[PDB]
């Protein structure tokens, strides 16, 4: 029952004990400092996105009259397609009274021209 | 046996000292970090939520703006139809007038006959 | 009061308190390496917000002045939509004005007709007489 | 030789203090490790959040102005052929308007001679 | 002899103590480095959008005036549809009284033809 | 005796590699995790631009076709230009034989002027 | 003691070479450090060139539009004056229009009335 | 040969020899943890990069396409520009129309005064009889 | 003295050895780092420089573009001109003409006094 | 002359030059790393930089067209404004000749109105 070994066997029990309580409060520090960190990221994260969320149901509301809106446009290019196709067909009579109407101011040329020789001969004829 | 505990007992009281001001100073170091971290992002994020309500009344002042230009749409709409039903009844009216341009023609020419006619006398 | 322990209580002495004292001036090294990074970071974002911060009351005046723009828009629109109802009557009222113009443009004709057999009358009129 | 029996124990004694002391900051390491990994997904939930919830609304929007734009498709080729009659009235109407150029000249020369006309008429009326 | 254990420790002692030195000596010098590096990265990167802000500022002003000046002109635009909504009225009146005079003009026009025919029928 | 120095030293020896072991095992696990997250991360974030992608490329689709037909509108609004630019020559032309006309029609008005005074006078 | 001069020596030694293994790995360190340094700044140069480039282009732009927003303000004003000239018009146009609705049928009992007269002639013409 | 020696030479050779095989497994987890990492960056960015590479070609026709209706535009403001050159004449030759026309104006002013006159005179004629 | 050399001289060789392992694993490891990093720039800009030259060409035609702008600009300020020049003379021929506005009105005045005693008659 | 002590100062010198020589192995093999890294953060920075640095020449080109253009649209503003003063005029002068008119049209209602009453009598006297 050896007691200087035994003297041994309380110095290095000491010795281990002392390395092991000293493992144990690095290791405690470790974690604390990883707490302060998540909750560090975790408040900056939510303060970053704080901003976009408030804003995010008012960009939904304005999605939804655009939507509205954007249907309406559509309806309107349609009207305005069939409007496009009456338009021609007045552009196509207009055109051929174009026409005609050039066959008459021929014809009231030729009697200005007539007319021109009456008030003439009217006038040779007072004088 | 008592003084060699001692030694001992003394290297470890130092070893315990020196790993406990270590964390000790780790901590504080980690204190500095995160208090820059979060003024940091603070001082970022403070334009754009200053600016934030701002951004949602002219929003909401677009959404009235946006409804309003619907509702225009829908009379352009009705007056897009209105305005169909006048166009094909002046293509009716322009085909009539282009019967009435002829016959005018003729009784212009007919005209140009009684001028030349009057114009011997 | 026995000399080896005593003396080589000295000598450990010395080397533990080395130990700390290197430890102590370590700290010290981190915390004001520490100190100099987060002066650094301070004040890189202090620089890098400047402008936006700056800008930042521009931006409020003329968003409100816009929201009042936008609000005198929409006033716009809605009297436009009342112009847009009365020029629907206005138009529904053209169309069947259109509509009676069309019957009168033939009766133009046939009367433009008819003076042109008179004409063509009175010219031949003139040439038997 | 059951007397280094004892000098080999102070020895395991040793090693296995080593190892609880190296499985314990492995343990740690680890958990540290899950902390940053939970963290790191809070924040990306939290960042995609409002992107993720204006999506749908994005997408209908979308839909409404494909149905828009290719409504104006339809519309610019009405546009086209409304420009081609436009350019024949065009044509017509250059054609008349030379026609009016040479009825304009011969007007002309009618209101001359009715202005010699009513000179004589005043003058006979005069004296 | 004891002594020089004392001098040999202390050799040992210092030894270690002036390594630790030069070596926190050289940690600081590379902190001073990478500080002053990152301070000149950003006062490189800031440089543009400072030197825009004051062009910013002076069009985001004249915007402004210019935005408070359409709102003005939108009000008058308002006053001037509502003008128009009353001639619109008034036309619209006289359209439908015209409509009328339009069916007895040309009840006219077909007399002014039998007029026409009868006076070459004789 | 030196066998059981061989027994000990077999001890540390051993101690050391499965403590070695444990640590490269934990070094892994760490990595997966790691990896893992980051993974899911980047999947969370593409979603969206991922699923707005087809939407994207029809409406792009959308557009091409629509600027070809405005393409297509541009080179018939040139046409036009130029039937108009014909007759607003015409046009000009016209406007000088008016210059003309409006002149003696004003001869002709101030001749009936003396006409209707002497008219009166008488 | 001449001979413990020895075991001081070995250690002397052992001291320089642990120093100047230490300091070449400072030496190496800040090396390493300057080479990140040079690298970072480059790396910034190269990265700010373009928006630096821009810049002057940017701020005569902007000079450019703000003499035109200026310019566009003041014909809103002129514009504004128009709007009010042309209430006014338009006052006058709408009265107009209500006395046209008074002659309009005036003109119409009166084209009634010639319609009647017409008549007559006809009546008398043909029997 | 000497059995200390060679005894401790065994004894050394062991630990020699564990220290060699910790670090040949060191080096290994080493290099494994790296390839993992690589992999994941690597797959991370080609997931990144999807969408804009995917989009790539609907961008480019896109381009070219408007670039066609730019060189259009081009075109149209070409032949405006003659059309304002055209307006600009017929515009003068309609201002001096307008001076010729605000003439004629006055002298038409004149003859209404006059018929003014001759009707108050016609109307007194009846009057008188 | 040289079997003590030799138990030496083995200690330090095998510590050599994995020192140059170590090292050697170091650099294996950065080169993979580095062409990992090489590899995912390439990707990422891949796009960016593939939409190059569009771009170019692109901006190339606006420039065109924009310059026929300042042309056509130019040519609307000198019609700005001419229908200044145009606007005085009608606004002169207003003034005019609601001259004659008023001689009118006083004619067909008196043509309301001829009707009347032409309608006794 | 020591011969044991010098095997010593043999030994102990194979031993810190082993570790010497061993300390500039890793320190090589650090400076040979950054420099590995130094070179592809470059490269890196190149690459990402190439794109906006040959837009930046097409870029100055447009800002400089678009300066021209600006400068341009001020002169349009400045001449619409000028435009604008004069048909305030002109619109002036057409208030006052509506009103003229609006009296004209009072007038001639009471004409016609008294025309009505001449037709009226012409009838009855040719029955």
């Amino acid at each position: 029952v050896d007691a200087g070994f035994e003297n041994q066997k309380e110095l290095t029990k000491m010795q281990l004990d002392n390395q092991k309580e000293i493992a144990e409060m690095q290791n405690e520090t470790q974690k604390e400092i990883a707490g302060i960190q998540s909750a560090t990221s975790r408040q900056n994260t939510k303060d970053q996105v704080y901003a976009q969320n408030e804003m995010l149901a008012y960009q939904q509301k304005e999605s939804t009259a655009r939507v509205a809106s954007i249907m309406e446009n559509t309806n309107l290019s349609k009207q305005q397609q069939v409007s496009e196709i009456m338009r021609q067909m007045l552009t196509q009579a207009q055109t051929a009274g174009q026409y005609f109407t050039n066959d008459q101011i021929k014809e009231m040329t030729r009697k200005v021209s007539a007319e021109v020789d009456l008030v003439h001969q009217q006038t040779q004829n007072q004088r």
